[PDB]
């Protein structure tokens, strides 16, 4: 029960991401959601999270394929591993000029699911690899 | 299916218990001969020989304990995710890092695993390397 409700939540979060439906993503998150950026800071709350998504989309556009979701029996901890496919479309800081450069690389994330909502998103990938691909 | 999950989570939990004991031989026993090891922000290393040398190189510079270990699996029992908090000490300088002087660090980490017939065939380890470097350099 709880394991299904937890993995379902995370799957819906990722479907929303893959559609570009940021509002729908945000609806799954607690007001004080903790978001650990890869090789970056912890940011608290939906406002920061919305800003993050908007900022990412200003330069990149991605989808997550081959999402494999794992959970505990309590349905309180979820892992997801994925393959991100994307394009670097509009030049970003600390990178060469955008050219439609494509990237494909694995990533993964972990989630706390509490009181019917995602209370933490901790994201990981090999940033050195990503750098190398987008040049 | 419940049992597939139990098999996968049990293997991975045992692997981490072994790590906390410093039981490298047990860790190696849980790995397949074709194991792929993805170092965080680093290269892939293939095979048990490489994994044995990796454990040796790491023990030479760092002392670590994993706490708050949480292991999760898919229903097929073929993929496992794990999270933990490492509590560590940098005691002997490591190729390409600041000088070691006994600096402590405490930070989360996570890993993903492929499990095939009761052996680990992939260990993909992640953590915030920037945060780790900031702690050991503080
Ligand atoms: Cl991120
Ligand atoms: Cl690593
Ligand atoms: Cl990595
Ligand atoms: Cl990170």
């Amino acid at each position: 029960s709880n394991r299904q409700r937890a993995t379902g939540l995370v799957q819906a979060y990722y479907e929303a991401f893959n559609r570009g439906d940021w509002d729908a993503m945000l609806a799954f998150l607690a007001e004080d959601v903790a978001h650990d950026l890869n090789q970056g800071p912890r940011e608290i709350g939906r406002a920061a999270f919305a800003s993050f998504l908007q900022r990412m989309n200003d330069s990149y556009r991605e989808q997550l394929r081959d999402i494999v979701v794992t959970a505990n029996d309590e349905g309180t901890r979820v892992g997801a591993e994925y393959v991100v496919h994307g394009v670097y479309h509009t030049t970003d800081e600390g990178l060469p000029d955008a050219n439609g450069q494509t990237y494909v690389l694995p990533g993964g994330a972990f989630f706390d699911v509490r009181d019917g909502q995602i209370t933490r998103v901790t994201n990981y990938y090999n940033l050195q690899e990503w750098i190398a691909q987008v040049s």
